[PDB]
Order: structure tokens, then sequence, then C-alpha cells
């Protein structure tokens, strides 16, 4: 258990203080980042503001040669917990959000020995949505894309593992159902630059509960 | 006078000696797991939105786990048998609310007490927001609303979580609440996802609520 | 000038060449003596049993590592210190409802025998039901403040008076005050021998007309 | 020029010991103004009120005095509120943490002259019964420092009138005065004098 | 081999420009800074008749060059352009002038550093500031304006401009409540009468309705 544990602190010290540190992405070394959603809580809908509010858990995963290391030369850890702080994360955003998004779990990744991190924050979002026919049958129709801030398609390659929405722990009782919810990796060109950049659009279908 | 010196040098070196010159706990490991134990005091349900279906607990989260670590001889300290300090200086386990609705809020200062067994007790007072639909709260039966709690990034292989009882404490709640509570039990679960063949922890806390008459 | 260079030296002196006080132990019990001033009971809310106060907390305690002789200091008899710099009790509302909002800036007296003087403005939410602040005979709430994290045998928690101090309480409230006490209590638990102090804070009170 | 600014912050934060605050034998004349920007909202549901002011603080210190000649001629310059001592100057009846609008920098000058002019929301205590009439409301709310007597802290004012020059054209309310007055008060415990500014805003529902 | 040289350069510049370098302390009346400062207003989010505030969201759009920010894309590795946290440079203080609450941040604090010195920062933000919706219920709409400067700078050390005078409104939100009739961004130059020197700002003005 000792041996067990220095091995864990030798592990991270080799990453984090002797090891120089991932700067981010570059043109040149461009980062894949496979995002994906699980939406847990339509809370609110406001159509006195037009802004909706969702709980929902958000998939990250990306992969550096600088956190891979041999199991063997560490006691057979395959992996272990780092505060989300102390490592490189993506600046994936909400684009038409209307509040700051709050953080409703610990900032903490798992790192694995493949170089593989995953990061999966709780979070709750108020974004731009207008709820028109949510109390009828056809129910209301919002969509929010997400994407890097700062970063384009030949330095972040956002990507999905699939098009649908989890909702396996949707809350059963919220007061809003969910008809549909996507999730679809979109490419875009803006007419100054020839460089694409890519978003994620998330699309909710939803309507009052009866 | 000269003892109190030497009570609070003791004490300074104790702190230095575990914090400053040992390095300190990186989380539990597969081969080194930590037992956490866990319960719940519940204070007051404050509010019951039927509009959002999100209730509003005050709650003490009792927290408990050891560490060799943090293991001395009160002998080798002028018998210092416990001592206290921030939470941010030592590790602390990730339990979280699986279900809340808004980033909980601490109401207590952030501090643990740390014992010469490597024990280490840390219990915030906070306030929750959780998904609870309260339809019933306005009748004899009463409304019932449950939150897991469990550790966000670790297996039951690498944090055992464990009550030491199944009824939360109602031995402070709030005798002029506006809502009264039926019952309120705190639950241990093991889980298996069909992926992986390590077991998942949480603490399943139900509570059956009325409006006051 | 001078002056200046001696207030320097001394808090370089408490400061940065002393070790500083790591909290109260049992063979080192500290006295935090506790009052309070109500400015204002801001709110009160009968749909949540929630109200809100503004009041000023008062605390004071002795340390022998802050004393010293005004003498060898320029005849500096006190200085001020944020809050963040020295120790300071973990005094805490016990039925809070939410987090404590600070009015004041967290500073610190502190006067050549040790004494240290903590001030803070504080607006509390708590619980309370308010049932009857609408009829003369009123309603009446509590809240017991005390150390979170330790017994009897380690923080001493006295009061100087078991009156709240009223005489700045905002004259155009919506509630007027009937009476506003605050009484020491001891409290034990069945496990341990040691005794458990708060002050707990009655606060009777209606609707002013 | 750019390294004759380094070079001189570095002289004054880094070098040189900084202001540990006023004392009896040392006190600090801070001059306190307020310009009057908004009132935002009145509760009478709870006599809370809401204003958006632009509060100026002055005062001088010899220790951030400089010759600009032995400076590249620099007169002045700009500095995070955070890396100077600055007064704790405070509302007496706010009900709410007070929330900053401008970015907390103050403005020194070769003189050792610091202007620090944070624009902020406040509430405070106030009754806001006869607003909606043509006499108006009346409410005050003193200022001053926490922790400092008037022999450590003299507080002044260079006028006693409120500036409304940039009072908001288009608010709620109108106001019909305002006034910021020295006061200075005595404790029965204590010979010192402590001094605080009062706030005197009277006004009324727009039009 | 070459992903962790491109890498080992990007460290190696950031190094050079962050912990061997000196940061900008600001601009001074000798070495005046230009700001350029745009807008594209995304919602009208809330429109507040009983206090007359008004909650938008935009990005604010600020670039500015500084000399000590330059490098030789040649001497690392062809680095053009890096990404840096808004903590670890300086940045203008440009604020709103008529808000009645702090504003609040929806992006990253992330600036983007160009080989040239050139620094782009845009933050998306939420403000609430002082404006009287009356007439939004109409056909003529209402009319806000909110000022935008750096708190502590003259035009002498912070010379504030646009590109354009028109608010960027192609990202407007479609399904607001509130229609935007026309949103212009004004440079505008202001004499107070103690002091010779200008002052700068950005008049952004707004007219909106509700969305029929
Ligand atoms: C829903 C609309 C959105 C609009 C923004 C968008 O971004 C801008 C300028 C942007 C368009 C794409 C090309 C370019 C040119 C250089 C560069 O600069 C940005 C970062 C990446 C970089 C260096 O290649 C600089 C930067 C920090 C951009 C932040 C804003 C956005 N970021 C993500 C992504 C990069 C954009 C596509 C979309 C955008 C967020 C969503 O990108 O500039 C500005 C704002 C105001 C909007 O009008 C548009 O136009
Ligand atoms: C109410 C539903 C909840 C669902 C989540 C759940 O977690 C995930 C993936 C997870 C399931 C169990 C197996 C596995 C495989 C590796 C690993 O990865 C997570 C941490 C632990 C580790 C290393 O063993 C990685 C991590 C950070 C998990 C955070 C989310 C959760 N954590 C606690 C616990 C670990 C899960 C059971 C429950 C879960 C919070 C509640 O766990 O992955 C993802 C999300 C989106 C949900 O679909 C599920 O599925
Ligand atoms: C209104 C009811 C309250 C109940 C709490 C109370 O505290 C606990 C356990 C506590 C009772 C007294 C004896 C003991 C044993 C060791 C010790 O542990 C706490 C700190 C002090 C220490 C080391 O002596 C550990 C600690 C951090 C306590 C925080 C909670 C409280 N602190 C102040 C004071 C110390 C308690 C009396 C009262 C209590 C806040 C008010 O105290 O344990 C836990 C919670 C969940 C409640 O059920 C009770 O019971
Ligand atoms: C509207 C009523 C207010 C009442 C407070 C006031 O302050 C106290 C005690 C105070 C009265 C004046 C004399 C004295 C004696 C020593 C000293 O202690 C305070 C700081 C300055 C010092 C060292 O000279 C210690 C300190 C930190 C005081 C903070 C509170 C205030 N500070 C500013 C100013 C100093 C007071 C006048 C007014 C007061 C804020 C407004 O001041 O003590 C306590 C509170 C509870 C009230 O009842 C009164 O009485
Ligand atoms: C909508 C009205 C506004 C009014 C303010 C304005 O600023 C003051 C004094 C100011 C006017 C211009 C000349 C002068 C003289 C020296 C100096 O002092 C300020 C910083 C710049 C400096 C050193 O040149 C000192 C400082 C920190 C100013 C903060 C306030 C403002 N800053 C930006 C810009 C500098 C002003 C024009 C406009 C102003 C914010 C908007 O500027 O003083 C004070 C306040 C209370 C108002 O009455 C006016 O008058
Ligand atoms: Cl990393
Ligand atoms: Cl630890
Ligand atoms: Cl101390
Ligand atoms: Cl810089």
């Amino acid at each position: 258990k000792l041996h067990s544990q220095a091995n864990l602190m030798r592990l991270k010290s080799d990453l984090f203080n002797r090891s120089p540190m991932y700067p981010g992405p570059t043109k040149d070394d461009p980062l894949t980042v496979t995002l994906g959603f699980t939406l847990q809580d339509i809370v609110k809908a406001d159509s006195s503001t037009n802004e909706v509010d969702l709980v929902y858990y958000e998939q990250q995963r990306w992969k550096l040669n600088s956190l891979m290391w041999d199991p063997n030369e560490y006691g057979n850890i395959t992996d272990f917990r780092t505060s989300a702080a102390d490592i490189w994360t993506p600046d994936i955003t909400a684009y038409s959000s209307t509040r700051p998004v709050q953080v409703l779990s610990p900032q903490i990744a798992v790192v694995t020995h493949d170089g593989s991190v995953m990061f999966i924050p709780a979070q709750r979002l108020s974004f731009m949505c207008d709820p028109t026919g949510v109390d009828s049958e056809e129910g209301a129709t919002c969509a929010v894309k997400f994407g890097s801030w700062v970063y384009s398609g030949f330095e972040i390659d956002l990507k999905t593992d699939t098009d649908q929405v989890d909702l396996s722990s949707y809350y059963a009782s919220s007061k809003y159902e969910i008809l549909s919810a996507t999730q679809t990796r979109q490419v875009q060109h803006y007419s100054c630059c020839p460089e694409p950049y890519i978003d994620v659009n998330l699309v909710v279908k939803f309507r009052e509960r009866r």
C-alpha cells in the first residue's frame, strides 16, 4: 500500500513537475477533442425573457503524448485523478449563454496511461431559447452551439461519438419531458478566412409534462 | 506561560511535519482504497418550488476517513491528540450530489478535525437545491424526494463509501419549518454498469415531507 | 517618519519574526467574548420561514503573542490589521440558510495588551417562523452562534451582557423590536464529557405602525 | 519612457517599504465626494434603496512622492488598488455587500497624491414613503472609516453638494436634492472625535 | 519529433515573453496605445421598466498592439500566434460608464497574441445598464445608449478607436423578445473644462422594440 502510494506520487511528480506541460494545440499539432452531452433536467423555461435553464453533464475527452506512461515503470498504475486546474483543458463554451455557467461537480479529470484525459463537468446553463409551443403537443424547439472560443478547426478538431444526446439519466419528474435531443457537429466558414470553425449544435425538443 | 509556549510550538512543529516536510496524500488507488463514511443531519427544508421541481435543503454533511500519512504519536508532540486545519490544506473526498440544480452553498467554516490515529472529520453545513417534484406536499401522505451522493471520479474499489446508520439524524430539524419530516433515510447502494466489473457506490437520501399544520 | 517606521517594525516583529498563533488547545484555552448590535430586520419571508438580519457582531479575544511594550515602539498603543493576517475565531450561526454576507472591511484592531477587537457587519438569513408578526404580541425567533470545531475546553465563549445593543436599530425599519437577548448556553453531547458553548440570540419583533 | 515607468513603480513598490496606514502621530487626510448617477430601485416592502454612484477618494502620502526629473518627466501613473494602501471608507447602513462597477485602479501623481474613484452599486436602509408625491421621500446614509477615529483619518469634503451633473436623465426617480455633510461625533467612552459624511438624498417618482 | 519541437518552441516563446521579460506597465503620454473596440450584439435579454435597467448580451472585441509582444516566427519554429490567459497580460481598463451591476463574463478569459505584437481579446458579457424602455411596445421603439471607455486613461494615453460605426448584428438572436431597429457604436471626443487633454469614449446606441 505504501509502495502503490509512492508510485502514484512519483508518476504525478514526473508528469507535472519534472516535465514541461502542454501549452495547448497548434496548427502543426492539432488536438482532437470529443464532446458529448448527457441531459439531466430542463429546470426552467422563462417566456418573459426567452431563457431556458438546463442541467447536463458535458463529457470531454482528448489525448496527449505528454501524459503517456508505461504502467510497468509505476507499480502497474494504469490511471489517476488530477484537479482540472493542474492540466490543460479545452476552452469549450456555449455560444449563446445568457449567464455564467454554474459548475455542479468537483473539477477533477481522469488520466489514463495511454495519455487520454476524461473530464466531465456537471453544469447548469441559462441560454437563449423561445419556449413558445411548450404547452402544446408539438412542443418547443431550442438550440445552443458549443465550441472552442479561441481555436479554429485546424487547432482543435472537435468531434462527437454519436449525434444522440444521452437521455438515460433524464429526470423522470421534470416539469418538461424531452421529445428529442440531438448533438450535431457542424463546420462553419467565415468570409475573411480559409480555416474551418467547428461547433456542436445541441438541439432539444421539449414540452410541459402532462 | 512556559508550558503554553511549549504546547503552541509542538502544534506548529506537528503541522509543519505533516504538511511541509511530508509529501501529502495524492488520493486513493485500487491497491490502497479509502473508506469514507458519510452521514446526514437534516436541519431544514427551506423551500419547495413546484413551478421548477426544485427543493432546497439545509443539512450538515458528516464525512470521515482515515490516513496513515496523518498519524502521529502524541508523546512526540507534547501530548497533542488532535488539531484543526483548513479543508483546502488536506485532501478531501469528491463527494457530490448527483442531481443538484445549483452549486451547493457552504454555510460553515471549511475546517477539518485531524486526530492522532490519522482520522479526519469534515462536516460542511450546506444549502442544496436538487431535483424534486413536491406534488402531494399539501396532503397527509406528503411528497417523497430522493438525491444520491457519491464520488464523482472514484469507483467502489478506490473510495469505499459507507454509512454508520441508515437513519438521517433529525434531532436538530427546525421545529418551525414550513415542512415537517415524515421520514428521512440514507441508504448505501451498490451499482454495476454493464461496461465495467467494478462496483459503484452511492448514498441515497430519501426524504418524505409535507406542509406543517 | 519615526512613528511610521515604528509601526512597520512592530508589525514586522509580530507577523514576520514571530511564529503566529496556531489556534487554541485544551492546555491553552482561549476566551472569546461575543456581543451583537442589531441594526435592521430587513425581511421576513413566511413562504420559506427565513428572516434576514443586519447586525454588527462584536468579537474580542486576547493573545500573549500579540503583546508589546509601547515604550519599545515609539508609544504605539494599537494598530490595524487585515483579518486574514491573524487568527480569528470560527464563530458561526448554527441555523443560517444562506452564506453570511459581510458588509464591512475585514479589519481588526490590536491593542498593546494583546487584545484583538473584530467587528464584522453582516447580513444573515436564518430559520425563523414569522407567524404573529402582524399582531401586538409579535413573532419570536432564535439563532445560536458558536464555534464550529472547538469545544468549551478550547474556546470559552462568553458575553459581557445578555442585552442585545439596540441603540443603532434602524428607526424606520419595517419591523420594530420588542426585545432582543443574547444568552450564553452550555450543552453536552452523550458521546463526550466536554461542554459545548453557544450564544442564543432571541429576537421578538412585529410589523411597525 | 516605458523603462522609466517600470523603474519608478519598482522603486516605490518593491525597493521601498509601503504605507502601513495612519497613526495618531501621523494622521491622514482623506477627501471624499459623491457623484450620484442613478437611483435604480426603491423597495417599500423591505425599506431598501439601491443607488449607483461614483465615490471619489483622495489622499496624499510622502512615501509616494518622486521628482519627475529623475524618471524621464513622468508626473503620474496608474496602479491596481490592491497594490497600495486604501482607506477603509464604508457605508454604515448598507444591507448588502457593495458591488463594484469600475476597474479597481488608482491614479498616483508625483506630489504623492492618490485619486481612487470606484463606481459602486449600494443597497441601504431607506423608507421610500412619500416617493409617489410632490414632496418626495428623504433618505440618508453615513460613510466613514470602519476602524480609524478622527485623530487617525481626518475625513473631509470639498463641497457639501453632491455632484448631480451625470445623474441619469431617464431614471425612474428624479433628485430634488442631494447633500454630503461632514459630521463630527463624540462617544462618551472616548475623547477622540469620530467623523462621517452623511449623504442625504431627496427624491421622487418621475415626473 | 516535429510535434515535440513545435511544443518546445511555444513554451520557450511564452517563457521568453512572460517570465524573462517584464510586463507592459501600461501606456504613457510619451507612448500612447491605440485600442480598437467593436461590439457584436447577441441579445437584449430583459427590459425592466420598473427600474429602467436593460440587460444585453454582447461580444466586446478589443484589439491593441505592443512592441514587447513581437517576435520573429523564424526564431520560434514558425509559430505566428498563441493563446494566453487574459490575467497573464496587460489588458485595457475599458468600462461601461452607466452599468448598474457588475458585468458577468460568459466566455473563457483567453486572448490571442500574433507575432506582430497584436492582441485580440473578445469577452462575451452580460451587462445591466441604465435605460428607459418607454416606447418599446410601439412601432417607433425605445432608444438607449451606454458609453464605453477607459476608466483612468485620457485620449493622450489610450487612443480609443472603432473600425466601423455599425454594431455587428449578424449573430443577433432571431427569437429574442426584442428586435433591433438599429445599433451604432460612435467614437466621441470629450472635453472637460478642467483640462486640455481629450477624453474618448465609444457610445453604443441601440434602438429596439418588442417583437410582433
Ligand atoms: C454565434 C456567433 C459567434 C461568433 C464569434 C466570432 O468570432 C469573431 C472573429 C473570428 C471569426 C473567425 C475568424 C477569426 C479570425 C482570427 C480568429 O480570432 C478569434 C479566435 C480564432 C482566430 C485566432 O482564428 C478571436 C476570438 C477570441 C473569437 C471569439 C468569438 C467566437 N469564437 C469561437 C470561434 C473562433 C468563432 C468562429 C465564433 C465566435 C463565437 C460565436 O478567428 O475571427 C469575433 C466575434 C465578435 C464574432 O463577430 C464572430 O467573429
Ligand atoms: C445519475 C447518473 C450519473 C451518471 C454518471 C455516469 O458516469 C459516466 C461514465 C462512467 C460510468 C461508470 C464507469 C466509468 C468508466 C470509467 C469511470 O469514469 C468516470 C469516473 C470513474 C471511472 C474512472 O471508473 C468518469 C467521470 C468523471 C464520471 C462522472 C459522472 C458520474 N460519476 C460518478 C460515478 C463514477 C458514476 C457511476 C455516476 C455519474 C454521476 C451520476 O467510470 O464511466 C459518464 C456520465 C456522462 C453518465 O452517463 C454516467 O456514465
Ligand atoms: C444545532 C445543532 C448543531 C449540531 C452540530 C453537532 O456536531 C456533531 C458532532 C460533534 C458533537 C459534539 C462532540 C463532537 C465529537 C468531536 C467533535 O467533533 C466536531 C468538532 C468538535 C469535536 C472535535 O469536539 C466535528 C464538527 C466539525 C462539528 C460541526 C457541527 C457542530 N459544530 C459546533 C459544535 C462543536 C457542535 C456541538 C454543534 C454542531 C453545530 C450545531 O465534537 O462531535 C456533528 C453534526 C453533524 C451534528 O449531528 C452535531 O453533532
Ligand atoms: C451607526 C452606528 C455605527 C456604530 C459603530 C460603533 O462602533 C462601536 C465601538 C466604537 C465606538 C466609537 C469608539 C470606539 C472605541 C475604540 C474604537 O473601536 C472601533 C474602531 C475605532 C476605535 C479603535 O477607536 C472598533 C470597530 C471596529 C467599530 C466598528 C463599528 C463602527 N465603526 C466606525 C466608527 C469607529 C464608529 C464610531 C461607528 C461604528 C459604525 C456605525 O472606537 O468603539 C461598536 C459597534 C457595535 C457600535 O455599537 C458602535 O460602537
Ligand atoms: C459619464 C460620466 C463619467 C464621468 C467620470 C469623470 O471623471 C471625473 C474626473 C476626471 C474628469 C476628466 C479629467 C480628470 C482629471 C485627471 C483624471 O482623473 C481621472 C482619471 C484620468 C485623469 C488622471 O486624467 C480619475 C478617475 C479615476 C476617473 C473615473 C471616472 C471617469 N473616468 C473615465 C474618464 C477619465 C472620465 C472623463 C469619465 C468618468 C466616467 C464617466 O481625469 O478627472 C470624476 C468623476 C466623479 C466624474 O465627475 C467625472 O469627472
Ligand atoms: Cl496537461
Ligand atoms: Cl491529506
Ligand atoms: Cl494571530
Ligand atoms: Cl503584456
